[PDB]
């Protein structure tokens, strides 16, 4: 019960997301089993992401990635919102991915990722999960920002975000897969 879509919310959710009408019905069910009430709020995604890091304090980075999945910040996920985020962030093309990834960083929503910005990010990263020059969020912070910041002002615009993002290749690989394999 429930675990069905109207034919036409299958029709719309299929037409806007990198997904067929089978897929996004199976979607559907498994989102449902695991949340009956068809709204995953910020203490069911935190489990989600305790249970792929028992090791770390995933908290922190569950709750940044929570927000950009609640497009309408009402504090909980609803399908429609799960299934274009999982589109995305598994079969989108290069650049729609960094468009997602940008939102991710800019914690504000204000067009720039400043630095603190993305040592937040960072250091959560870090919480949830090394050679020496990387072992500190602050360094990675660092390095990345000397690749990117090109008028070196201490903010990333979107495009020098996807310049630098693209420049690199181990970050050309990690957000050129497609359901998690080249
Ligand atoms: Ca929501
Ligand atoms: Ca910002
Ligand atoms: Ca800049
Ligand atoms: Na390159």
């Amino acid at each position: 019960s429930n675990s069905k879509l109207k034919p036409e919310v299958v029709e719309e959710l299929t037409r806007k997301t990198y997904f067929t009408e089978k897929e996004v019905q199976q979607w559907y069910k498994g989102f449902i089993k695991d949340c009956p009430s068809g709204q995953l709020d910020a203490a069911g995604f935190q489990k989600i992401y305790k249970q792929f890091f028992p090791f770390g304090d995933p908290t922190k980075f569950a709750t940044f990635v929570f927000n950009v999945f609640d497009e309408n910040k009402d504090g909980r996920i609803e399908f429609s919102e799960f299934i274009q985020a999982l589109s995305v962030t598994s079969r989108g093309t290069l650049d729609e991915k960094l468009r997602w990834a940008f939102k991710l960083y800019d914690l504000d929503n204000d067009g720039y990722i400043t630095r603190n910005e993305m040592l937040d990010i960072v250091d959560a990263i870090y919480q949830m999960v090394l050679p020496e020059e990387e072992n500190t969020p602050e360094k990675r912070v660092d390095r990345i920002f000397a690749m990117m910041d090109k008028n070196a002002d201490g903010k990333l615009t979107l495009q020098e975000f996807q310049e630098g993002s693209k420049a690199d290749p181990s970050i050309v690989q990690a957000l050129s897969l497609y359901d998690g394999l080249v």
